[PDB]
């Protein structure tokens, strides 16, 4: 009540704004992404602007309550909506300006992906680099890292944020870029969840590729041995340097199927003369290429294919990560003992997938300590998601636990990151740093401790400061 | 008996290329670099070729003996006459060629970098980076990394070592390089002294530069704060990234003095145009700027100066090193409290020196995951030598420790790189080997459980297989 009327007040009134937990539309405001890992939030509220949101979060501190922002919706753990803490829903800084000269556009936390593509198209045929779920909100996506199809090509959205807007613990408004508040926007392109919240992004631009060519090549059939025949090839391709650095190269095995695909930049002709699927012992079944031109196009079919595939939905869900690079590469013998694990262990999913993204290129421009992003020398990606039509059991945990468990076996005992976009709530808050953060977990305690000394900003995975 | 006969045998019976402790020759074969960390190995061994040094890791393999190679003996703890352990001098092994096609050159490891210098001149003209001070040998040099005035304009010696052959610890005689036995490759070019004892080398060369440009600037005075102002100014003028890249820059500090030292590749009107001096503050009590056409004459001159120096030869001492970059570039404030500690800690010294030499240029064309080479995206050293009349005593170990620490005092916690061809041995081994590797310490712990899993190989700090 004391808090709840001075939340009231950083909304100027507006009783629209802010909300709390013994309403009835409550369940249903705190809109989870996750639909076992229910929260109860202190409160709720919509902040108009910087103002608000700075005065929101006065709120919570003279009441001794964490908080944590909510832009996009779409973190696994819910964080958004820590339970007992503030939960400051962005929703309505959805700003978007653009300069014609630098070709910097200015954008606010709200905005979901699907937005920024169509307004950085329709503002000058511009694009920038991101992931492909167009529900994905941008305060959330900017700051844990952004990887898409343009990455290889150019690298982490935020490698692209140049200056931001930050709403500090103790309620001051400070901008940051790389020559004023260094260390904070070195956390903010990273880990900007744990130090302050984001209420504006100077995020500059590329023009958009005159060709976007998609492909998708198919193996069906269950039996492991095809299959990581399939998965080594492409690792191995990958590895090799064969393949050109502007092209997205996926792959998804899901329980009777094996899917590479990617996007080429360039002409649907030469990416043929690639002959790409020739590298594999193994011709694919089913072969779609499609050369789209307008360029949100081929962002909004791409998000519409993961939304369709099923994993892309607010659901009953778990699902983990993995960082593989050069030195950490799964042998030939694993691969084999991997998809001998897939086949065999009772996973309890209507429907699994395991997606490999690869993350080379451009990403490797940027140094591993230049921004808290520490897995810039990373191979590729590995997501492992289980939906499950009922509520989610401890048997589709292990049976994720275990893909994780051996999918490193491996070199079990070396190091494997995690990408922080993709948290994963079931697993020892020491081990989750550690893989989030890597080294540069240190660092981060060092700039936590000076912009966030009690833990204002929190969550079950926040970056806790230095003792 | 048994060790000594079959040892006898590996060098084919010339039995002055066998040292027993038992002989009065013994103390000084055994060539103390340093004076206080003396060692007694359990037999001294001269082979004369590749089959001798595999003949030779033998017999001490087949007694239970551990192995060190003896090349240039320039290490600061003595580690190639390892207490108890085979020492594998290497001085016969001073084999030179030149191919003037493609001005790549064979040698053997014996060859201290003065004979490699001149022969390389000779021979075409040819020069290739590597340390100033002449005797120090290639083959524990080239295997640490190699970093001397031609380093940021062309980079590491080991970034031109193309080709080796090594007796590895089965005494197997491989050959290694970037398509071949690769694992290894990356392990001699970082940590030689851990996987096996090379026996050939070859290196590519660069032609020599027409004109080099020694130069120096001398700040006479005891004044801490006066010195902290020259160094700060030096941190500061290396950090803006506007020094040209063919061009060294040291900057030294004695009880009395802020040497400021460094090359310049190109001609002298432009290393005076630059007007290094003018960034300064307080302008230097000296100066001096000789022109080297003949680049032999520059290198000789350049090592004889370090020998002149005081710090460059056999002795009473103790020394350290530190790495610096520009996310631990010392802080103004505790600056000024190194100096005023050099000023005030009974240093028990009777010569003391703070070398900083800046790194990057080329050094950075190379990842840190490419070569054994970890701290390769660095900005600056830190050599700390302390020399002493007699023996060395807790004084001066605690002052240089101390020192440590006051530099250190800027983020007494980030992640603080030593430098292997300045090893350290006062200091708790997991606390080495941490410092000298790095992130590879996981990797390498891989190549050498695969190519010495007995641990033939083994001095105080090196690399140990996996548990
Ligand atoms: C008191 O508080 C409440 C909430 O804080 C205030 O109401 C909020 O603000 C506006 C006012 O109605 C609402 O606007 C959004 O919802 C509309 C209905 O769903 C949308 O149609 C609308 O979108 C259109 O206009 C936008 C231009 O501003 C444009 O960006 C839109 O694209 C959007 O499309 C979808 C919508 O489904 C969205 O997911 C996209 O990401 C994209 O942003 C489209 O052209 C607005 O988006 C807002 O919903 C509402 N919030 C509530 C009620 O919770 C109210 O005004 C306050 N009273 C005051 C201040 O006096
Ligand atoms: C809300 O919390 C914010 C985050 O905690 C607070 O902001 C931080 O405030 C501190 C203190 O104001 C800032 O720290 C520095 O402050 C000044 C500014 O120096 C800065 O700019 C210089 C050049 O422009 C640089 O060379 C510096 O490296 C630095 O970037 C400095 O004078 C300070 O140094 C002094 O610190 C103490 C005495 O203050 C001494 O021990 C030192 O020896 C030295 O004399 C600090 O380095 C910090 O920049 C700032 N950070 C951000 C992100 O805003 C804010 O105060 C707080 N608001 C409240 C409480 O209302
Ligand atoms: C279906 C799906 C597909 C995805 N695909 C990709 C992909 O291809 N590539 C990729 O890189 N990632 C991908 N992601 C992950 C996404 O990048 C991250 O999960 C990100 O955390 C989501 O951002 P959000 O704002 O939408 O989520 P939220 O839950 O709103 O936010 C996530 C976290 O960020 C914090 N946060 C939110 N807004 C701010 C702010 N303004 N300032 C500071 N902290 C803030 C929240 O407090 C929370 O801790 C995907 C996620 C989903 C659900
Ligand atoms: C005065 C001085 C100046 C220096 N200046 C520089 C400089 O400017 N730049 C720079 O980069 N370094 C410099 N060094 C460092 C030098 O590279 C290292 O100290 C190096 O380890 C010593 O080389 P060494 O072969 O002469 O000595 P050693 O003690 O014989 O060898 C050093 C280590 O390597 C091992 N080793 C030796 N030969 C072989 C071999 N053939 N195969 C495998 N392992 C082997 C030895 O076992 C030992 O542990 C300097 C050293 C000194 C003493
Ligand atoms: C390993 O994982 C794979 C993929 O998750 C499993 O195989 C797949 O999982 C399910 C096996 O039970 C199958 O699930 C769905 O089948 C049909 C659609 O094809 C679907 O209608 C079923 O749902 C209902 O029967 O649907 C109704 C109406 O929607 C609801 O009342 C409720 O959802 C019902 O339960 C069921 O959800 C799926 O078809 C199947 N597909 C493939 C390609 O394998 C393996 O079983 C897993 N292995 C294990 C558990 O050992
Ligand atoms: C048996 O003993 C030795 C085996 O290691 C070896 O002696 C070495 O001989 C080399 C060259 O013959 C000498 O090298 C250099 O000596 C002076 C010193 O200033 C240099 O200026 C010269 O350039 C010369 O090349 C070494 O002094 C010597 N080393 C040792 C440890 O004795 C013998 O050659 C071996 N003999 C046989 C028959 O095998
Ligand atoms: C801090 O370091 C200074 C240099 O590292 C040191 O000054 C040096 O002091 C020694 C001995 O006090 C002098 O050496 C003298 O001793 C030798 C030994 O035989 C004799 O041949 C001579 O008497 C020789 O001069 C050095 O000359 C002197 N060097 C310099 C540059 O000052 C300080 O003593 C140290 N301060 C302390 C320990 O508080
Ligand atoms: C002495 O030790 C050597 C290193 O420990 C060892 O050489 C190693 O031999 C293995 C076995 O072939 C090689 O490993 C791989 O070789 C090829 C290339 O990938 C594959 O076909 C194999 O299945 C295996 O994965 C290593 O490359 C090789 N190491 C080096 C440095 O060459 C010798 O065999 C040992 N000699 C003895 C015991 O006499
Ligand atoms: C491609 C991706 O990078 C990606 C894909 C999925 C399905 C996901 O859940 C997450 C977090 C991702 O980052
Ligand atoms: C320019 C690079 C110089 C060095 O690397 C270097 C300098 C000194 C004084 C030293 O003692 C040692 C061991 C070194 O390696
Ligand atoms: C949520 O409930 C409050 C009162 O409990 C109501 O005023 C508000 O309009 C509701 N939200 C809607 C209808 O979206
Ligand atoms: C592409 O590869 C296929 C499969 O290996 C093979 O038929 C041929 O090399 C290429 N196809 C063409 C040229 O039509
Ligand atoms: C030292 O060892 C023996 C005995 O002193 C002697 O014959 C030999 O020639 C000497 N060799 C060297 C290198 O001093
Ligand atoms: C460098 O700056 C000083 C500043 O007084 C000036 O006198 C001198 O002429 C400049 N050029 C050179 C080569 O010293």
């Amino acid at each position: 009540s004391a808090f709840a009327t001075c939340l009231l007040a950083s909304v100027g009134g507006n009783s629209s704004a802010v909300a709390f937990p013994n309403q009835a539309n409550y369940s249903t405001l705190v809109a989870p992404y996750n639909f076992d890992l229910l929260t109860t939030p202190s409160a709720i509220v919509w902040p108009q602007d910087t103002q608000q949101v700075a005065a929101a979060v006065k709120c919570a501190v003279d009441s001794d309550i964490k908080v944590q922002p909510k832009s996009g919706g779409h973190n696994y753990g819910n964080y958004g909506s820590t339970t007992g803490e503030l939960s400051v829903n962005l929703d309505n800084l959805q700003h978007f300006s653009m300069n014609e000269t630098s070709w910097t556009a200015r954008l606010g936390p709200g905005n979901r992906l699907g937005r920024v593509t169509e307004l950085m198209y329709n503002n000058g045929g511009r694009h920038v680099p991101h992931g492909t779920t167009f529900t994905v909100g941008l305060g959330g996506h900017a700051t844990v890292g952004g990887a898409g199809a343009a990455s290889r090509m150019h690298g982490l959205l935020l490698d692209y944020v140049e200056e931001v807007e930050v709403v500090l613990a103790n309620s001051s408004i400070v901008r940051a870029s790389k020559s004023h508040n260094e260390d904070l926007f070195f956390a903010v392109r990273g880990a900007a969840s744990s130090v302050g919240i984001v209420t504006d992004f100077s995020i500059r631009t590329e023009p958009v590729p005159v060709s976007s060519v998609t492909y998708s090549y198919i193996w069906e059939g269950t039996d492991p041995a095809a299959r990581a025949e399939v998965f080594l090839t492409w690792q191995s391709l990958l590895a090799g340097g064969s393949l050109p650095q502007h092209m997205a190269y996926d792959l998804v095995a899901t329980a009777n199927s094996m899917i590479l695909g990617g996007a080429y930049f360039g002409s649907q002709e030469d990416f043929e003369a690639f002959n790409l699927s020739s590298h594999f012992k193994v011709a694919p079944d089913v072969t779609h290429i499609k050369t789209y031109t307008n360029f949100f196009d081929f962002s909004a079919a791409a998000s519409a294919q993961t939304k369709a595939a099923g994993i892309a939905s607010p659901s009953h869900f778990y699902a983990k990560s993995l960082v593989f690079n050069q030195q950490t590469l799964i042998p030939d013998d694993a691969a084999e003992e991997v998809f001998k694990y897939l086949a065999t262990t009772k996973n309890g999913t209507d429907l699994y997938a395991v997606t490999f993204a690869a993350l080379g290129g451009a990403v490797r421009d940027v140094s591993a300590s230049e921004t808290a992003f520490y897995h810039r020398d990373a191979s590729y990606f590995m997501f492992s998601f289980g939906r499950t039509s009922g509520d989610l059991t401890d048997t589709t945990v292990q049976f994720l636990d275990g893909l994780s468990e051996v999918l490193t076996s491996g070199q079990p005992d070396a190091y494997y990151g995690q990408y922080v976009g993709n948290v994963d709530p079931r697993q020892p808050t020491d081990e989750a740093l550690t893989g989030y953060y890597g080294k540069n977990l240190h660092r981060l305690q060092q700039i936590k401790s000076a912009v966030d000394p009690n833990d204002v900003f929190h969550n079950q995975q926040s970056i806790p400061p230095l003792s």
